[PDB]
């Protein structure tokens, strides 16, 4: 196949771990090899994902990054030292795992694998069969049943527990939690956030099993400093060995100060647990050149757009939190009920439909999609800024568009 059947092929996909580890096993069990760093929580793990990765690589290592959903094209979800997978590599690698597959269902007539369990099968031999240092893995969802969970990490992260997820993972916080927790190792240290009541007894009790080191959020590791600083954020890291002071990131949101603090001392215990050289400067370097797409991210400075994939409160409201801050003078706001929160906030604030999603009746100011929203905005008012938010689907069929 070509690229595009190629990418057609693995969207064409259909309790344990025994499917994807039938295909790993054929694929040579690259899970087995290499060193991992696992990432799971509600929200937060492809920010802190993102950013372990940069640290690291600005380290030396030569680092795997495996995420979800991707912004500009498929390929981005797989990613060494941040470049995604090339065409042609991804093309080879389909065919690989595809002969696999199909040889496999020879021998056990219908065999089949999920679409995540394709690619996440992929994923692990590509990293492997490029050889790569760590590779930083992003859960699909949950932790204990996700198809990533068939690696032994140097270090796991539970960045947060939040309701987001229920239908699959549980009812209370508690049942998300346990799932999340899957991800923690015999001897492996986890990572945390400050997490919630529930979610850290949890956690007290799976560590207390697996004898892991937990350090978390606002008890081993903090941030005590942090403020707005251009569109991004100058922050103060601590932890058991000091301080790192004046660190910068482009990123807004308080929220990003726990996925970044969570991010180094994630970088430190790879490093400490594999005997690796890590350095101040390498942290403040890899924060640095770091960047991160669709999240509240800046695409235009004349007009000046700006996309957001916030879908939540905590991510809208720290983004209306983030305007105001970021911006004391009038904006448009295109979003595809935290609207009400939006109406309020900002003066003019279109609502359009979610690009690749069915438009849905309005239960007991619309636009019918963003391109007619933004083009009104910048004809009216040319230098008014525009805030795209709202999904991550919007985010990145705008972003597309923009920057493509
Ligand atoms: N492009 C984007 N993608 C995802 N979340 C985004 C975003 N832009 C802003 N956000 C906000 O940032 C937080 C999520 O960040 P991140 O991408 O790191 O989470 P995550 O990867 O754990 C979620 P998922 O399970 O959907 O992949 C949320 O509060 C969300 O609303
Ligand atoms: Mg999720
Ligand atoms: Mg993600």
């Amino acid at each position: 196949m070509n690229y595009t059947e190629t990418v057609a092929y693995i969207h064409s996909f259909p309790g344990d771990h025994r499917r994807i580890l039938t295909l790993l096993h054929a694929l040579g069990n690259p899970q087995q090899q290499g060193r991992y760093i696992h990432v799971t929580g509600t929200n937060g793990k492809g920010s802190a994902a993102n950013a372990i990765a940069h640290v690291l690589e600005a380290s030396g290592l030569t680092v795997g990054l495996y995420t979800s959903p991707f912004i500009m094209r498929f390929n981005e979800r797989i990613m060494i030292d941040h470049e995604p997978i090339p065409d042609a590599a991804l093309v080879n690698a389909v065919a690989f795992v595809r002969a696999a597959l199909e040889r496999l269902q020879q021998q056990q007539a219908d065999f089949n694998v999920t679409e995540f369990e394709f690619i996440t099968a992929l994923a692990y031999w590509y990293f492997r069969q490029r050889q790569v240092d760590v590779a930083v893995i992003e859960v699909g969802i949950g932790g204990d049943t996700d198809s990533t969970n068939v690696i032994t990490p140097v270090v796991s992260v539970l960045t947060e527990v939040a309701l987001d997820h229920q239908k699959l993972l549980g009812h209370t916080i508690t049942a998300i939690a346990k799932h999340k927790a899957g991800i923690i190792k015999r001897g492996i240290p986890v990572v945390t956030g400050n997490l919630v009541p529930d979610a850290a007894a949890v956690v007290a009790a799976k560590v207390a099993t697996t004898g892991s080191q937990w350090l978390r959020f606002d008890r081993d590791f903090s941030v005590p400093k942090a403020k707005l600083h251009g569109w991004g954020q100058r922050f103060t890291y601590e932890d058991q060995d000091g301080r790192i002071s004046d660190l910068e990131v482009p990123l807004v949101g308080d929220y990003q100060q726990r996925n970044m603090a969570i991010a180094i001392q994630t970088a430190k215990v790879y490093a400490k647990q594999t005997e690796w050289p890590l350095t101040p400067q390498n942290i403040r370097q890899g924060l640095a050149a770091s960047h991160w797409p669709a999240r509240l991210e800046k695409i235009s400075d004349t007009p000046l757009i700006v996309i957001d994939g916030a879908h939540n409160p905590d991510g809208i409201n720290g983004l209306i939190t983030a305007l105001k801050q970021l911006f004391s003078q009038p904006i448009t706001v295109i979003a595809g009920a935290m609207a009400d929160r939006l109406t309020a906030a900002f003066s003019t604030v279109y609502l359009v439909p979610v690009p690749g999603t069915p438009r849905a009746l309005p239960e007991a100011r619309l636009k019918d999609s963003w391109q007619e929203a933004l083009a009104a905005s910048l004809n009216d008012v040319p230098d008014q800024p525009i805030v795209i938010t709202g999904s991550l689907y919007l985010a990145s069929a705008v972003r597309q568009t923009l920057l493509g």
